């Protein structure tokens, strides 16, 4: 089948997702009154509220022999100018020299200014503009989202705007906070919203709020106030976890998790607030159901579920269990101490206790050792190329990059293969030897939309900067995906297209029935005497670490 | 033990590996009709054809003051001058400006040049040259390749030669394909090859093919043609293997296949074919194999095997199975409904399936996200050094470079430890300050052969080109490995060899019982005053990534 | 909880520790008798004898205009000049132009020089300096380490002193070695030790030891002699191992072990010596603590515990098992015959073994092909980042690089972060558009010392050099751990500190719920007038790969 290709843009940090690092794990087992069970961990319900904001800005240069900055634009021409006659005001006001200026287009006087769609396909962020000196107005439809506190917002560019998405002047607004003055805000009632693209008008009014940054105004439409939802939502189903008592506090650990939680050893009161009705029929539920799966015909309950509030702003909701094995002995030991209720037998009986704590300590231990060496190897990994790990990661093809030690990640727009086209050669005229490192593309977002060009990625990625420039060689031979497919080259011209049947795959880890051959050093002769370099493929791991070298040593024969 | 040292050439493509690429696991339990069995995977008998075949070449060059290129050998000269009388025609042809062109052998009028061996140990692929204006006739028995469909072999060199290499003018002979022309293709019958090593002319003959492209002539053994054989060959012997319905389609996943397989829910008429008595045995036989091996004491056989035309061009020889814990469930709800034949009863009770759908469900998740994860790992870590990775897929020590995104491989030569010699000082004596990275070293292939440099690379490789230069430090100590043991150097001089038990080995993951000590800085007073750079050991990946940083730097300063 | 910083010094290679490389595991099960068993690997007892030495040197340079050395101090001045007074001499003896010469202090005459620490913090190594031409005398304890031969000590700094510590005149040295003649070396009788810091001077004497080599003087306290010990230490209690019987060979797998031992098909006659009892105790105690935890239940002890001395060093305490299902078989067989005694049985009836072999056959292969997979991701991962591989494998946090094939091994500092300073802006004011890549931090060992300048590293690591430095772009914005959370910059300038629970953490492999949103390119106007680079997060692996072939092309350029 033909994969669909991807474009993903650069993230801008809007969404900032850190990864866990490795732990200290126990020398030996030590953590007393071993014991397992079901858990359900429930993370800190952040209730992310999404909305479409709007953007407006005003781009503003100098074309002297040199100074250029962005300013905002004024609420009275975003309600008469841009909302009602969908223009944009042709002057523009700034500050040089710690001294407001005003800005003429095109050393031209005042005029109205139409806005226009930056781009004929249909994309979620619209945007428009007046101009493809120079003020050139810009409207954009970009993202926004909240967060549970809902003191502030972030928009799709990453800038966080310090005001409440439902502030407002209105009744029931979150007025609780707000950074900017009221100057720099204000909220229009029956405000009747136009579509740039179409011009048809709203149909129904609706409240719209303004803001205006040092850079730029924002606005975005208020609704009332989203009502309450329940605190707590389930984030995974621990299928088995351990707790270990240890310092005055217990230890949860699981393999799936890769996290130990520490809590004060004291259930959380749940049935004392509104909790206990929402949490006590999705955890409840959830144990039963996983109870039900695996651990039905191997293990018996102990005690009701038990609710703690670990470290970090989890809860878990765990459920002790002992196999039946384990059964035997408690009961044993208990018919022997009387000559049953195991919530109370559990951890009495320390010869009982002992051999367990080891048991269960080394299975505890198994999974940090394995667990800090995964850790380890995916965070080496992630340095290495983050759109991989991301996108398996999330599930789905995704954008990210190192923004230090976090990771920014943002979703990437997909493009049929029927609108892909590669170039019949790689080969740069302007630069003979320094020719492009992989297959130049032309494509469009849609059909109706016009072609982009843009250089094909990793991946069946489609990148828009065709920088991937390297000094080419001679001999040069190679496969890069395309599709559903290969696009093979050669002396950096394009050869022919093959399918993904058409190369032997090692699909399992050990495939030794390769039918392979002594390959010769079949060079061209001009590398003798044309001193040329030769064909090496992509480098290696120590061919960077010793490249990097030389370059070293080049610039030493500079320094001397 | 002293291990044997090895020269891996770089791989010309003639053997490309396509390596698998990360799914999208499902995110809950959607297959329906859950079971589980077991499979036996057959790949399509592409029958690899090796014979070797021989390449004839002549190299032309200009000496004025710049034109270098390389012409085929007519086929009247191989049968006569290089077949009969072991000599090489001085002028050759070739083309300049559009203009075909003769060339002469230094300026000098025609006479016969005699072939000798380009090397003393003995080798696969022979070789031949007449020298060390220049003509140098060249002939060499690289080895060849051939597939399936026989209408095309490629030489050790990675060229393609587009014809059958069973073509041929007699009868029998595969004339269904050739891309070139009568004029660039000929056939000889009762031809008598005599080895250039030792002139000694063929005792039964033998018809030989030859063909002449636009840079080389080519020539081989014509075989009369390869009988045919089974069409489908056993690729994996699936231990343990789910079957899932969706989408109208079947689903298989495995723990050890790493790769899903699509059918069309309908088994393929294998009994209205030949097949059906080469896989009838093939299949079932290793069936019961692995039955009797670990599921005769626990599983139930549900039916017949089945056979089915997975994507891709795989037949999965299926074998339906069920626990004998869930067997207990079939009959018993069949006791119920009679108030036996697991062939009919699978999938019928509704209850009975949905929990092993949810069952089986999340083992075949759990199996598509871990090889997800070792997947994207293993892929990253081919990019990083293909070598190791090639080499333990493979099996045995392995060549391998990337040609884009697939992978070429290719054998290395194994050299004895007794003919490596390690030089005693890594020092350049041309350049001060810039000396190697790596040990020197002078080895011959074969004992009687002639001594020829190189460079120590990594895991006893052997390295024919000495360019891993670097700017050598002060304060020098690193370990190499050589043979059986390490080579140690200290201030880029051979200071002595230590064998593998000298130093302390960490064999299991965790060893925390290191005797370290804090290790004091005593770096030379030089680097004070001459300001000489530190040794700084094999550069970390934050340091690769921060020297380049320097680069740029650099180079910005060279830009302003 | 706030984590403590750590200040790793680079490592001199006193501590090297090679790490396990990948094996040829069988392509098919060939092995015969395949048993499983319990078994106690012992590893030579090294006895690692840790002791403090103090090293004596004066680094000698001169001021004209360019020569500089190391010299040694002479006993004379360490007994009488630096052990009574407490000073150092202010002039001292080299070699120039291979003719020794006197250098004096700053041109001045013979005078006295008092020692005083290098710095006021609390360290181990406390050290000691009279200046901060010049003739500075040094005197510093570095710490130091003999092994089992003890014929030779490594100090801190990773020099080598050839000769025993134990060494001495008095009775029971170690005098059977000594690589210095007696001119190089002196031990003094009653030799009363006072700390320079302190000037407390000695209550009870004590012999000690002094050595000149080439470039320093080493003393160090002498003890009489460390009594001797059990010659085998218990290096992995081994809980599942199977042995294998191949080319007149025994080979011994395991799980957790990731190597294969082989032997002589013999026991090792452990009776005959004292260790029969040492290791009688330790490993037959060890084997029952093994099988009393999960054996006991599920396998039969067959025959005695088997000694064998494996290729390498390493001593196997094997104790062969077979699981209770394989035992029914035996036993039923014998019962058959005889129409117990499992150590006479076993590997008796070749029916009853063959299926066995292959059973095991698959699981050690199963093993061995993991254990390759691991090995080779986890050695790519040792030459990515060696600190992260080596503080775990350590179980804490170390410092780490690679001295060619082998890694060095040392301790870090750990320091507070009370005492942690980050810097409010990055930006480097001699260096415009060139600033810093990681913020900038200030520090101090201990609340009483001084602030020392230094650079915030990966995982709370802190540097002393501050050189990672970059071209530095707008738009930037980063997340750098920074104790128990993280700290943001916007613009290389310090915006503000956020705890570790604000960000959104992938803790579970698989975390698809992430609130994304579709980021917006927002780009200062200023990247398309002024040209300059927009940030792009830590460069991916395609980045270096791709950034590096500028620096070619660069280079090109410049060599055109
Ligand atoms: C486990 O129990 C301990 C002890 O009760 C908890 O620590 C306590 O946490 C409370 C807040 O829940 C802290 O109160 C606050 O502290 C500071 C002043 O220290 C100030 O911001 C507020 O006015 C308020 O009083 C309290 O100080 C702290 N006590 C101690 C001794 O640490 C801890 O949170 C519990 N942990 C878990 C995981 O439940
Ligand atoms: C599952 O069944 C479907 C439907 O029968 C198979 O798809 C069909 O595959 C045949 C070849 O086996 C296609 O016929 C060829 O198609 C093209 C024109 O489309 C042309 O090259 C030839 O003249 C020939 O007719 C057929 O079009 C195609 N039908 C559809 C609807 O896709 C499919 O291959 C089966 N898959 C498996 C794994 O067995
Ligand atoms: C397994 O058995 C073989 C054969 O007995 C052992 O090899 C032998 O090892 C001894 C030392 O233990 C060698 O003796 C020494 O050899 C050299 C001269 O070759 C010299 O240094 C000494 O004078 C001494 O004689 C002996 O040569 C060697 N024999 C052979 C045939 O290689 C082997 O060590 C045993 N392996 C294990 C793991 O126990
Ligand atoms: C392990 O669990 C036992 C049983 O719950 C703990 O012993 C009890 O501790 C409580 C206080 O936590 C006392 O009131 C009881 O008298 C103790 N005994 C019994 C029989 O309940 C024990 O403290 C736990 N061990 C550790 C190391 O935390
Ligand atoms: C799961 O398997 C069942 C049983 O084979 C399928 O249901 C039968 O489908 C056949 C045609 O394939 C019909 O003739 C039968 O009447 C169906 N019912 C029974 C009780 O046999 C069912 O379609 C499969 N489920 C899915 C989702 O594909
Ligand atoms: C597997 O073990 C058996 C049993 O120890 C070995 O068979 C014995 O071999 C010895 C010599 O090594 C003979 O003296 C005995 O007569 C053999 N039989 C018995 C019952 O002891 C056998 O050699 C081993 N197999 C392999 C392949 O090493
Ligand atoms: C769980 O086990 C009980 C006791 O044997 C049994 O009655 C019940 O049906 C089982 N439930 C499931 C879902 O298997
Ligand atoms: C190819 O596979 C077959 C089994 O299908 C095996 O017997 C043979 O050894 C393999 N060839 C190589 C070279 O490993
Ligand atoms: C398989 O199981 C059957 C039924 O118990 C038994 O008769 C047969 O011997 C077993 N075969 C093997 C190879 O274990
Ligand atoms: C060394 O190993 C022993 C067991 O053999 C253990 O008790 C000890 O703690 C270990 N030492 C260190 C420093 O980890
Ligand atoms: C080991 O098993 C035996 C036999 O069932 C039993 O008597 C003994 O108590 C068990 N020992 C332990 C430590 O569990
Ligand atoms: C978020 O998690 C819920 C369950 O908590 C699930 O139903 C939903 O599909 C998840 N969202 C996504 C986008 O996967």
């Amino acid at each position: 089948t033909d994969a669909n290709f991807y474009v993903c843009p650069p993230p801008t940090g809007a969404t900032v997702v850190q990864f866990e690092q490795p732990r200290r794990c126990p020398t030996r087992p030590e953590g007393q009154n071993y014991t397992e069970g079901i858990a359900v961990v429930f993370k800190e319900n952040i209730a992310p509220y999404k909305f479409k904001a709007t953007m407006y800005y005003k781009d503003v240069t100098v074309s002297q022999v040199i100074f250029e900055d962005r300013a905002p634009v004024p609420f009275e021409e975003v309600i008469d100018k841009i909302n009602a006659k969908g223009v944009c005001r042709s002057t523009a006001k700034y500050v040089r020299n710690n001294l407001e200026t005003t800005a003429f287009h095109r050393d031209d006087h005042e005029t109205d200014m139409e806005l226009k769609p930056a781009n004929a396909c249909t994309r979620t962020s619209r945007g428009w503009h007046t101009t493809d000196t120079t003020v050139n107005c810009i409207v954009e439809e970009v993202d926004a989202r909240s967060v549970y506190p809902y003191d502030e917002f972030v928009l799709a560019t990453g800038d966080f705007v310090y005001m409440s998405p439902f502030y407002g002047y209105r009744e029931g607004s979150h007025t609780e906070h707000t950074s900017y003055a009221a100057d720099r805000f204000k909220q229009v009632d029956g405000f009747y919203a136009r579509d740039l693209t179409t011009k048809a008008r709203a149909t129904a009014p609706t409240t719209r709020n303004l803001l205006t940054t040092p850079k730029f105004t924002v606005a975005w439409d208020w609704v009332p106030k989203r009502p309450s939802v329940c605190t707590m939502t389930k984030w995974q189903e621990v299928d088995e976890m351990l707790r270990s008592e240890y310092g005055g506090s217990f230890r949860f650990s699981s393999d799936a998790i890769s996290t130990t939680f520490t809590t004060n050893l004291t259930e959380y009161p749940l049935s004392r607030v509104d909790l206990g009705d929402c949490i006590g029929k999705d955890a409840r539920d959830a144990m039963d159901r996983i109870f039900a799966r695996r651990y039905n015909a191997t293990h018996i309950k102990v005690g009701q579920p038990q609710y703690y509030l670990a470290n970090g702003g989890f809860l878990i909701a765990y459920q002790p269990l002992l196999s039946n094995t384990l059964a035997e002995l408690y009961v044993r030991e208990h018919l022997r101490e009387q000559s049953i209720e195991f919530a109370r037998l559990q951890f009495t009986y320390n010869h009982i206790q002992r051999p367990v704590n080891d048991m269960l300590g080394r299975v505890a231990i198994a999974w940090c050792e394995e667990q800090n060496h995964e850790l380890t190897l995916w965070n080496e990994a992630r340095k290495l190329n983050p759109n991989a790990i991301a996108s398996v990661t999330v599930g789905r093809r995704v954008s990210a990059r190192m923004l230090g030690d976090v990771m920014a990640v943002s979703t990437c727009v997909p493009v049929a293969a029927d609108n892909v086209i590669v170039q019949n050669s790689m080969r740069i005229s302007s630069r003979p030897g320094a020719c492009y490192s992989r297959p130049l593309v032309s494509f469009r977002y849609c059909d109706q939309g016009p072609l982009v060009e843009g250089q094909l990625g990793e991946n069946n990625e489609l990148r828009l900067t065709r920088d991937a420039i390297e000094p080419c060689t001679v001999g040069h031979r190679r496969y890069f995906t395309f599709g559903g497919g290969y696009v093979y080259f050669e002396e950096y011209a394009y050869s022919h297209q093959l399918s993904r049947a058409d190369i032997t795959t090692v699909s399992t880890f050990i495939d030794l029935n390769i039918t392979m051959l002594e390959d010769h050093e079949f060079v061209p002769l001009e590398v003798y005497t044309r001193h040329e370099i030769k064909d090496s493929g992509l480098l290696d791991y120590t061919e960077v670490q010793r490249r990097n070298q030389l370059h070293d040593l080049r610039f030493a024969d500079i320094d001397t």
